[PDB]
C-alpha cells in the first residue's frame, strides 16, 4: 500500500495498535519513565490517524522502520540516557535499526517487581484500569525486551480477564492469588523456552533444528505430506532465526505469513486448525502453535518396510542423506505422537549410524536388518523412567515426592548448593505432578516440555559458578544426550560429608506461624543439609529421623510454651538423631 501505518492501524485496531507501540518503544527505550512513553503512543497514534484519513498525507509513505528509528531519535535525553545507542542515529536506516537491535540490553538491571496486596491492585484496577494495565505493562515489556510483543499482549488480557473477575468477588484474595500465581508461571515458561530455543539454534545450528522441527511438526501433523512438512519446517526455520535475531517487525511479519499459508491450505495440513484459522491477525499465529495433534491416518503400513526390508535403501539413502532421514523422522514421527521428540532423535541417529556402518560392507541389507531390534532399550528407558517415578508420586504426595528427590539427587551432587538443590527438585517435584495427572499417551511429550526449561535454568547456573565436573559434563553435550546424562550420574562416593553444625539444626517457634511454602523450603533445606552430613545414610535411618521430627514440630507448635519446648526437646532429636546415624 501507499502507508504502511494506516494498513497496520486499519487490521490491528486502535486498541492493539496502542498497546503494541507502547510494548516496542519499552523493549528499545528501557529507562525513560511510563509518562514519557504514553506521550509517544500518543504521539504516534495521532500520527496514524492521519494516515487512515489520507494515505498521502505526508511522511505516511515512509517504511515502519524508518519512522520508528526517528521517533527514537527524538529523545532528547537519548545520549545522555543511552549514549552509545544514541551514536546509531547517525547512520541510515539499514544500519540505524541493525544499530539499536545491538544497544538492546536483554536483561537491563531493574529492580524485582513486588505484587501488592490484592485490595489495592483491585483497587488501582477499579478507579483508572488502563493506565493500570498500561504501567505494569510497560514494566513487564523494558525488563523482557526479547518478548515477542504480541504475546505480551496476550498475557496482558489474561491478567485484566482475572482482575474482572476476582476484584469482584467476596474472596478476592482466594480468587486472584491463584491466577496471578499460574499466569506467572507460565509467562515465565514460556519465556525460557523462547530463550532456549534461541540458544540450540545458535549452539548446534540448523541441521539439528530442523531434525527436531521436522518430527515436531510431523507429530502435530500426521496426515500432511512429507512435502508439506517440509515447506513448513523450511518456512519455520527461516521464522525462529528472524524472532531470534530480535527484529519486532520482519518476525511479525514472517509469522503472520506463514500463518496464512497455513490457514490457506489448511485441509493439506491439519483437521484441527478451524478454529485457529478463522481468528484474527494478531492471533493466529499464536493459536496454530499451541493447537493439538490430529489424528492419524490408522490406514498406515509400516516403517520396517520401506527403511529394513526394501534393498535399495542405501541407494535412496546415498542420493540425499538427510532427506532420506528427515523421511524416517516423519514416518516413525507421525505415528509416535506419545514419544518426546528427543527420542525420537535419539532413534533417527541411531539409525544414520548404522546405515553408516552398513551401506559400506558386503552384504548391507543383512547389516541393518537387525535395526528396529535396536530401537527397543532407548524407547524403553524413559518410559519405564516415568512409570516408576509416576507411580512413586501416587505413594507420596506432590511434597513427599519432592523430599524424596531431595535425599535422591543431593547424593547424587552433594557439592550443589543447598538452596539450588531444594529449588531444582521442587521445580522437579511440580513437572511430576503437571503430568503424571495424563495417561500415558501425553506423559513422554509432557515430561519433556518442562524438563527441559528446568534442565537448562539448571545448567545456566553452574555456568556461572561450577561446582561438579559431571553435571557440567551433561550441560554441555547435546540437547539429545542432555537429559539421559543426569540420570546416569551416580551417587558420590567422593565426597566428603561435611561437619555437623547445631546452627543448621536449629529450629526456633517460626516455623509455627510460617506459610506452607515456608515450613517446607525450612524443612527440606535441613533435609538436604542432614544428607550432606550423613551422605551414607539409608532410606531407612533418614526417614525414622524425618519421623521423629514430623511429631516433635507438632508437640511445640501445638504446646503451651513454644520456644522451650523448640530448644529442650530440640537437644533430644539432634542427640538421638546423632547417634541413630551412627
Ligand atoms: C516496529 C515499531 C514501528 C513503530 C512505528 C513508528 C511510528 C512513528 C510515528 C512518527
Ligand atoms: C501484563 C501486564 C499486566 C499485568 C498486571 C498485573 C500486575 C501483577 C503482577 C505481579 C507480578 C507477579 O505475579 O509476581
Ligand atoms: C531438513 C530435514 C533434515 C533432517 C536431519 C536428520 C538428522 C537426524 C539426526 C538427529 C540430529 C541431531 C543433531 C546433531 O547431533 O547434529
Ligand atoms: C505502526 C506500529 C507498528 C508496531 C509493530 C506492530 C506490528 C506487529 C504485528 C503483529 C501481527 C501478528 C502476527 C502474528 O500472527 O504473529
Ligand atoms: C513447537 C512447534 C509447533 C508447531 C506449530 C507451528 C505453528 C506455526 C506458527 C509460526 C510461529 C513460529
Ligand atoms: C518427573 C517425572 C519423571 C519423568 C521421566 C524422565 C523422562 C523424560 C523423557 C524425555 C526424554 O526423551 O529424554
Ligand atoms: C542438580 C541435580 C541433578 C538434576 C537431575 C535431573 C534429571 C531428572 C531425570 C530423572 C531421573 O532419571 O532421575
Ligand atoms: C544429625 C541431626 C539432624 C537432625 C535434624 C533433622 C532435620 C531433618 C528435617 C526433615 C524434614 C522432613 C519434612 C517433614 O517432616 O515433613
Amino acid at each position: 500500500h501507499k502507508s504502511e501505518v494506516a494498513h497496520r492501524f486499519k487490521d490491528l485496531g486502535e486498541e492493539n495498535f496502542k498497546a503494541l507501540v507502547l510494548i516496542a518503544f519499552a523493549q528499545y527505550l528501557q529507562q525513560c519513565p511510563f509518562e514519557d512513553h504514553v506521550k509517544l503512543v500518543n504521539e504516534v497514534t495521532e500520527f496514524a490517524k492521519t494516515c487512515v484519513a489520507d494515505e498521502s498525507a505526508e511522511n505516511c509513505d515512509k517504511s515502519l522502520h524508518t519512522l520508528f528509528g526517528d521517533k527514537l531519535c527524538t529523545v532528547a535525553t537519548l545520549r545522555e540516557t543511552y549514549g552509545e545507542m544514541a551514536d546509531c542515529c547517525a547512520k541510515q536506516e539499514p544500519e540505524r535499526n541493525e544499530c539499536f537491535l545491538q544497544h538492546k540490553d536483554d536483561n537491563p538491571n531493574l529492580p524485582r517487581l513486588v505484587r501488592p496486596e490484592v485490595d489495592v491492585m483491585c483497587t488501582a484496577f477499579h478507579d483508572n484500569e488502563e493506565t493500570f494495565l498500561k504501567k505494569y505493562l510497560y514494566e513487564i515489556a523494558r525488563r523482557h525486551p526479547y518478548f515477542y510483543a504480541p504475546e505480551l499482549l496476550f498475557f496482558a488480557k489474561r491478567y485484566k480477564a482475572a482482575f474482572t473477575e476476582c476484584c469482584q468477588a467476596a474472596d478476592k484474595a482466594a480468587c486472584l492469588l491463584p491466577k496471578l500465581d499460574e499466569l506467572r508461571d507460565e509467562g515465565k515458561a514460556s519465556s525460557a523456552k523462547q530463550r532456549l530455543k534461541c540458544a540450540s539454534l545458535q549452539k548446534f545450528g540448523e541441521r539439528a533444528f530442523k531434525a527436531w522441527a521436522v518430527a515436531r511438526l510431523s507429530q502435530r501433523f500426521p496426515k500432511a505430506e512429507f512435502a508439506e512438512v517440509s515447506k513448513l519446517v523450511t518456512d519455520l526455520t527461516k521464522v525462529h532465526t528472524e524472532c531470534c535475531h530480535g527484529d519486532l517487525l520482519e518476525c511479525a511479519d514472517d509469522r503472520a505469513d506463514l500463518a496464512k499459508y497455513i490457514c490457506e491450505n489448511q485441509d493439506s495440513i491439519s483437521s484441527k486448525l478451524k478454529e485457529c484459522c478463522e481468528k484474527p491477525l494478531l492471533e493466529k499465529s499464536h493459536c496454530i502453535a499451541e493447537v493439538e495433534n490430529d489424528e492419524m491416518p490408522a490406514d498406515l503400513p509400516s516403517l520396517a518396510a520401506d527403511f529394513v526390508e526394501s534393498k535399495d535403501v542405501c541407494k535412496n539413502y546415498a542420493e540425499a542423506k538427510d532427506v532420506f532421514l528427515g523421511m524416517f523422522l516423519y514416518e516413525y514421527a507421525r505415528r509416535h505422537p506419545d514419544y518426546s521428540v528427543v527420542l525420537l532423535l535419539r532413534l533417527a541417529k541411531t539409525y544414520e549410524t548404522t546405515l553408516e556402518k552398513c551401506c559400506a560392507a558386503a552384504d548391507p541389507h543383512e547389516c541393518y536388518a537387525k535395526v528396529f531390534d535396536e530401537f527397543k532399550p532407548l524407547v524403553e528407558e524413559p518410559q519405564n523412567l516415568i512409570k516408576q517415578n509416576c507411580e512413586l508420586f501416587e505413594q507420596l504426595g506432590e511434597y513427599k515426592f519432592q523430599n524424596a528427590l531431595l535425599v535422591r539427587y543431593t547424593k547424587k551432587v552433594p557439592q550443589v548448593s543447598t538452596p539450588t538443590l531444594v529449588e531444582v527438585s521442587r521445580n522437579l517435584g511440580k513437572v511430576g505432578s503437571k503430568c503424571c495427572k495424563h495417561p500415558e499417551a501425553k506423559r513422554m511429550p509432557c515430561a519433556e516440555d518442562y524438563l527441559s526449561v528446568v534442565l537448562n535454568q539448571l545448567c545456566v547456573l553452574h555456568e556461572k559458578t561450577p561446582v561438579s565436573d559431571r553435571v557440567t559434563k551433561c550441560c554441555t553435550e547435546s540437547l539429545v544426550n542432555r537429559r539421559p546424562c543426569f540420570s546416569a550420574l551416580e551417587v558420590d562416593e567422593t565426597y566428603v560429608p561435611k561437619e555437623f553444625n547445631a546452627e543448621t539444626f536449629t529450629f526456633h517457634a517460626d516455623i509455627c506461624t510460617l506459610s506452607e511454602k515456608e515450613r517446607q523450603i525450612k524443612k527440606q533445606t535441613a533435609l538436604v543439609e542432614l544428607v550432606k552430613h550423613k551422605p551414607k545414610a539409608t532410606k531407612e535411618q533418614l526417614k525414622a529421623v524425618m519421623d521423629d521430627f514430623a511429631a516433635f514440630v507438632e508437640k511445640c507448635c501445638k504446646a503451651d510454651d513454644k520456644e522451650t519446648c523448640f530448644a529442650e526437646e530440640g537437644k533430644k532429636l539432634v542427640a538421638a538423631s546423632q547417634a541413630a546415624l551412627g
